[PDB]
């Protein structure tokens, strides 16, 4: 009882931090230091017309036209631990067209790791 | 086996934990209201940025801390939304200690786990 209570209490906590992570209003990708995309929400891939098994994995300058690979380790290399920025990126859809943002982007640690947290938002 | 039970519990343990940091280290504000505009949730970075302990702002009504929308505003602003719909607009934070915060936020409505409730997320502006 006390092991499915557990079990039971633990997927209804994980389930709405799920929803809230995936319908996001807006876009939001986690990189780490080499500027690989680690987690992605849904809202992120259905406004660029990818799945996300077409993002996870890959590098973030494949999708911003206004930054190259050097671009984007410039970028990341200059934050420190809980420092926010804010720039304009310019994704490119799996169809072609484009999408101007303004990217809010932060440093932080993740489960032990060197993070990056960007949210996304249509200009 | 209890062992492979054990690991299985362990990688959706990791999971919630990993959600909960992205919730709360979002670099913008994040708060769940219900269809009267009760404050349900926020993330720490709502509550590190308008200088208010979590205690202090859930169960409070939006209007009580957005100085550009009275309750009117509020209720009249939501009432509008179908589920699903998003929509930006400005809005402008008072802080514990005065001082005021312009903010874009971007609005949900949508169905959290059976119930009505709309997410905002709130950009410094
Ligand atoms: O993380 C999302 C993102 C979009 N454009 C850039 C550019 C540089 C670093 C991160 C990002
Ligand atoms: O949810 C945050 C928020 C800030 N200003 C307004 C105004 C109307 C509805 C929601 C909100
Ligand atoms: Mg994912
Ligand atoms: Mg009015």
């Amino acid at each position: 009882a006390e092991r499915k209570r557990r079990e039971k209490r633990l997927e209804e906590t994980s389930s709405r931090l799920e929803a809230l992570f995936e319908n996001s209003p807006d876009m939001i990708d986690v990189l780490d230091a080499d500027g690989t995309i680690c987690e992605v929400n849904q809202r992120f891939c259905a406004e660029l017309g990818y799945d996300e098994s077409e993002v996870l994995g890959r590098s973030i300058w494949e999708f911003d036209l206004m930054f190259d690979a050097e671009d984007v380790q410039t970028q990341l290399s200059g934050f420190s631990v809980d420092e926010r920025r804010k720039f304009e990126g310019l994704y490119e859809r799996r169809d072609g067209s484009t999408m101007s943002v303004e990217v809010h982007l932060l440093r932080f640690n993740l489960e032990g790791e060197d993070r990056f947290l960007a949210i996304s938002r249509d200009i």
